[PDB]
């Protein structure tokens, strides 16, 4: 894995339908390729509220065309859903869709392949703890990312007020037994460390990628980097500054015109599907929210839509 990144971007590739939901923008994407299809989740957003879809397909060419599962249709069910991660957790054979509803939650699944399927939302915890209620500011409580090792499960979120938490379990008692978070990584500056957490582990080393999505100093978002021999830290920036990016405007050309400034809360295209969240080292590529740089106005109703960025500057097949 380089140190320094560039990129090329497709335009956009999904957004919403014209359907009586009148759904603004299209958020927050997680994927993984399974059986010979991608799956995509994503936040459906509007000024009315956030839900979840699920969209699948063979090809990337035909990422625009395919249906969407409003998955309310679940027993996931209507009210607030935000921002999903979906993997395997092999040793339950069971998918979970992770998410936020106020609290963090998650869906099961025995089946990625049956949207409706999935369970009515449970808490892995019995309330906001205590951590993130004394330095949340007038942050949300957001971002929920799960990733295993052999031994012990962690689960990050944001405050959008500058702190990264982190808990952890053991793998056996998985999705039970988070404990209260710690501070994994913060700036006094919340554009600096904003919100939507990924964290991988990197194939064929002994070590993890975090990104972390930031506010720049042009008001545009943007990814940092950092690595780390363990889940649990410390942090040593890899690309993670506004003049070496792990993915910013300046980083990334487009084979089109440029359809977006803003490169915000996505997800890297996994090397497998499971509870490690592995990612090869090579290749990289990145399905991403942006928008048009003219857009306004108020922030849930901005018209975001999912982009797929290609690594150009790869280490390796
Ligand atoms: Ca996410
Ligand atoms: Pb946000």
């Amino acid at each position: 894995l380089p140190s320094s990144f560039r990129w090329s971007s497709s335009g956009p590739l999904i957004g919403p339908k014209s359907d009586s939901r009148r759904i603004q923008g299209i958020k927050d994407p997680s994927v993984v390729y399974h059986d010979g299809r991608w799956h995509v989740f994503a936040s459906t957003a509007k000024t009315e509220g956030y839900n979840l879809v699920y969209i699948s397909f063979t090809d990337w060419a035909q990422a625009g065309s395919a249906s969407f599962y409003y998955l309310d249709q679940a027993p996931l069910g209507t009210g607030y859903r935000a921002a999903p991660q979906v993997f395997y957790f092999a040793p339950q054979r069971l998918w979970y869709l992770v998410y936020q509803n106020g609290n963090a939650a998650y869906s099961t699944n025995p089946d990625i392949n049956n949207p409706a399927g999935w369970t009515a939302p449970r808490t892995f915890y019995s309330g906001m703890p205590a951590i993130i209620r004394n330095n949340i500011g007038n942050g949300h409580w957001v971002d929920m990312w799960v990733i295993c090792d052999s031994s012990l499960c962690h689960l990050f979120s944001s405050d959008d007020n500058g702190h990264l938490y982190r808990s952890q379990t053991s793998l056996s008692n998985f999705p039970n037994g988070f404990n209260e978070p710690v501070i994994a990584m913060q700036d006094s500056n919340k554009n600096r460390l904003f919100e939507a957490a990924n964290v991988y582990r990197i194939d064929g080393s002994n070590e993890y990628l975090l990104l972390h999505e930031a506010i720049g100093s042009d008001g545009r978002r943007w990814f940092r980097s950092w690595t780390s021999t363990s889940i649990a830290g410390p942090w040593r920036a890899l690309a993670d500054q506004e003049s070496n990016p792990f993915a910013r405007a300046n980083n990334v050309a487009f084979t089109g015109n440029a359809w977006t400034r803003d490169i915000s809360h996505g997800e890297l295209i996994r090397s497998g599907n499971d509870q490690t969240l592995p990612i090869s080292p090579c290749n990289l590529r990145y399905l991403y929210q942006g928008l048009d740089p003219n857009s306004g106005g108020d922030y849930n109703s901005l018209p975001w839509k999912l982009g797929l960025l290609t690594q150009t500057n790869s280490a390796c097949a």
